[PDB]
């Protein structure tokens, strides 16, 4: 049998870490479906390295890695298109987007062309993203003015600047401390990570913006994957699909529980009004799309495919028009 | 409005050139669905160049090109997997393979990665491929031994070698002359091309092997295509699919009529027996797969993906 | 005439920022040698973004960027070979290695093939790298044991781990606070950066290890550069060479005074013994070279090329055997 | 030990095939300098396939291949810049260009980046290229008008068209028969190939245009090459350099004798004057450079780098 390392973030606690839930289910399913020929050894807590280093590991050694935007975006910045604010109207749309969409199919091939690595699946490990901060209630974009937010990656920085704040990239493993010591005022993440990182200890205000879909990415070493027998490759694919489905089911049924847990720990929870959500969208969405095409140089095809796959084919044209004089 | 060149092979006669049928329907459909914003100008009969040059043209200038294996295989040799002999039991199996298969998705992305150009569709422009020659009837693999065939591309060379014949690449636009002057004894193509090139004038023996699916590939310049608006992109995509369906329907209806035409021009037509067809498969198919895997060195993962698409995993 | 933005780290203070010295000289020289046809506008303080964002900007918009390993290594990890510990015995060895070596020429081509961007030069913006920390004096590799260091990029993590320390990547613009709040015990940089980031206010011990060459990388947008007239391209090349020379001259002259400044601010300055320096090298080199080949997937041809350029070809087989 | 196939065109006859001279010297020197660790098995006469087939072999399997423009140009069209008509005044100009030039270094790196394969050397296997045909003598660019030439690759098609001829790509191994049967009227190659393919039997007219540098390209599978030890890497490099220089010396000394052999077989030879060459340059050079930038998408930067390396 062949044993592969599987690295991911957060503690080996199923209740508190949806990525651990996925990793554990994947280990069980891979070992079963390959009749024990492939075994996974779990390395939680980002113990083998932070995001850049774990990408290097999976690209160059027979292993698996669960990466965030921090790991993947320097190599495939085209993933930024999937984080257009308010791209997905519901969970179903995101599922269809990643499972069958032409854009994501190309993202997968692009990662393989550039590094050899295989993007095997998209792990839902939280609900839609919310904001937290320690300074003041945030109910609308205007309330960001002057604040400094921690960013996972440059796309978060772009969003914060669109709202009047500033942003700084800080690794996940240093985010609690950054917030504790006021290096940053706030961050963004689904309830799952806000709980997992105990961010409620160092953040008072939770804003239910539901601005982006929460995901991480299962990556496999290319040489290993391509040398599998077809039988084992098909087994791995089925195991990934099943574990992915299990995570979607579990995350979605726990979102409201997790938000109420944050309230029960003392966080002040703000539910933006319709107008406030419209303001987040109008301030955030066209500015983000402009950032994609200008600073990030992403061509129209990449964006159009994604919009089609999500069911909002007109957002690019509408953003261009909003700004046309 | 923008006007783009569309280059392709064969004379601009829609009844004798299934590629011109496709190009003409595509032009009509693109102009309609874009309300004139995108116009196509047809450059038939390979007038702008042979296959390599036309690939260079489409890669580097806003334009479209319909390419054969000869033009595409040097850039994406992985397309050879789609030409495994007897891979498709019928037209429907081939359509599902290209329309839905994972392997073809990867081929499309690989072209764009290597050149920027976009592979927009797979044009069915003849029935399954047959053999012609000027030396003797061919009814079994053994009848190839010693003959020298014209090849479109290296994958045909491999197939010919599997049957004991030699093969050499010669452009389509020199194929009539190559056969007339006996630079080669034979070639392979669907009836459509055998008629189109008047090859029955210089070939006597036709073998209905139906050995490979006949296709060509619609390619668009990437810088142009990938900056189109959503409206124009969707229009072109819809036009391509529609034109592709119209070609499949037309080609499939006319295969038997085209064979009849060849017989009328004096070709001696052999329809191999069930047993002879099995022999062609049992010699040609595993030899071709070994050529893919162990001679050309195309990685197994590519091949296995295509076989899964085709419902033929058993072949490897 | 045209105007291009040039982004880089640190304040627009020549005395405290050798990258600003370079940017200022390059601005002056480019304007002069192009007879005003190309003008540079200076964007210091990393104001247009941290390292990843700025690489995206220079790849996709007509502009120039001065990038660190943090910006470039995710795209061209082959640059890690140039940071093998103690690869360069003196500044001159590094100058010829980057200016004309076959390895660096291939790195240049690799960046261009992957992104279109042009690696115009290697800016010397400090002396050789030293260590700082707040916990204890470091004189031998063993003194790293149990410490946690801030890393610019994964190559520093690998070096730390070779000495029994841990490493955490933290952007430059948050490194002072990471040290103040004890997220990390230490970091590594030449005296220039230790001063520029005021790290002496939050670090006590300075070890003069002189372990790696300090550089950053001048990158130009590809479409912009390739569309220049031949005259202007040559003018830019000349300006880059001259500004690079000016920086080498200034940085090298000022290393000792910068160490004096750090001592005067209260840092305890330690020079490892010859035995200890040998131990740093004997432990650091083979571990680093194994990291290049194993974890980073860098093939033998790449490492071989760099070692030949550096006059150190035997290190690869030695790290293997 | 490792036995690698080395594929190339033409018969295993040292006297009649400069590529066999090279391949045989390479085998000898590679096995000596690696103390037997690397052994070559020679496959002359394009036995393992024509140009396209062999390129895929070397890209994907441990092996070596000597490729022409026909094999390399679909993958690295940037090689077309090295074939600008009249780019090189003499052999030494060409040698400096390929040996030291920035443009060629970029070509080498580009092949590796796209395919993993390593371009180890530029083999001189004939003198500068000449024109042959069976229809009429060529002394003026206008003599090409109405002729149909065989092309190795699209760059020859472009050159023929610049002069008013047509061109069609036909593999080397079919060129003799294409000319015999008048599928084509003419072709271009150095005297070495005109002799090797017996083209003098099917061509009457030879013009010593010396219009392009004759080369082929030694390519090695990347996975194999870039994992070599410093010792074996330096050994292969030294063998390639030594064998390359042996070919340059032998080819250059034999050009005049090879031309005389062709005259002795009945070919009518025209040796253009400086004024005649100027007319070919005026009609061929500007059109070719425009074709590079327009149709082939090769940018100004690549072309100017090459012109500088060539001292133009
Ligand atoms: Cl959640
Ligand atoms: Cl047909
Ligand atoms: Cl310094
Ligand atoms: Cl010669």
């Amino acid at each position: 049998a062949t044993t592969l390392n599987l690295s991911y973030n957060g503690p080996p606690d199923t209740d508190k870490n949806a990525v651990h839930l996925f990793a554990s289910n994947l280990k069980r399913l891979v070992e079963e479906k390959t009749d024990g020929d492939i075994q996974l050894k779990l390395y939680p807590n980002s113990m083998l390295g932070e995001e850049q280093e774990r990408m290097e590991q999976v690209i160059n050694t027979p292993s698996l890695n669960i990466a965030s935007f921090a790991g993947l975006s320097p190599i495939v910045p085209e993933i930024y298109v999937s984080a257009i604010p308010f791209l997905f109207e519901d969970y179903e749309a995101a599922h269809q987007f990643f499972d069958e969409g032409d854009y994501w199919n190309k993202v997968e091939d692009t990662l393989e062309e550039r590094t050899g690595a295989e993007l095997l699946g998209v792990i839902e490990e939280g609900g839609f993203l919310d904001f937290t901060n320690s300074k003041r209630p945030i109910s609308s974009p205007e309330d960001f003015e002057g604040l400094r937010f921690r960013a996972m990656d440059p796309s978060q920085v772009a969003l914060y600047e669109a709202f009047g704040a500033s942003g700084t990239p800080i690794p996940w493993t240093d985010t609690y401390m950054a917030l504790k010591t006021n290096v940053a005022d706030g961050q963004m993440n689904p309830p799952m990570y806000i709980i997992m990182g105990s961010l409620y200890e160092v953040q008072k205000y939770l804003t239910l913006a539901n601005v982006q879909y929460s995901d991480q990415f299962l990556i496999a070493n290319g040489e290993w994957y391509d040398d599998l027998s077809e039988e084992n490759r098909q087994a791995i694919e089925a195991a990934v699909q099943e574990a992915s489905e299990l995570n979607r089911e579990d995350v979605e049924k726990r979102v409201d529980e997790r938000i109420q847990f944050l309230a029960d720990q003392g966080m002040e929870v703000i539910e933006p009004t319709e107008d406030e959500l419209a303001a987040f969208r109008e301030k955030g969405q066209p500015a983000y799309i402009e950032w994609l095409t200008d600073e990030q140089g992403i061509d129209r095809a990449w964006i159009e495919m994604a919009l089609e796959d999500a069911g909002q084919s007109d957002l690019l044209a509408n953003a261009e028009n909003l700004y046309f004089q």
